[PDB]
């Protein structure tokens, strides 16, 4: 619904895991790359740096349905297929004990509103 913007205090979970006030430092895009592994799972939350068959940091994604390499949450490297890059609206929040994440929108709520 209604817009976040930066300097905005918010209520948001920390990373303890409750929710307290935190406070809006700036909005970011963040780029997340999916992929179609070669046995088919897919993943959609890959960052550009974990392409390591090219460097998309510097020359941006890969071609759609482009093979490449990935470096997979195990820490080892798979075979993917390049499906699509995701621009997505994130939140980045600090809290007052000086800790930061980066959010998505429905993890951010407004002061007036009702939390789960």
């Amino acid at each position: 619904m209604q817009s976040i913007t930066a300097g905005q205090k918010v209520i948001s979970k920390h990373k303890n895991g409750a929710f307290y006030q935190c406070e809006v430092v700036r909005l970011t895009t963040e780029t997340f790359y999916e992929v179609n592994f070669d046995d088919g799972s897919f993943s959609d939350n890959l960052y550009p740096e974990d392409i390591v068959s090219q460097d998309c940091l510097q020359f941006g994604p890969p071609a759609e349905g482009e093979v490449v390499q990935v470096r997979w949450t195990d820490g080892q490297v798979y075979g993917a297929k390049f499906v699509a890059s995701h621009p997505i609206q994130m939140y980045q929040v600090e809290f007052e004990d000086g800790s930061q994440l980066v959010v998505k929108r429905d993890d951010v709520y407004t002061l007036d509103e009702e939390l789960p």
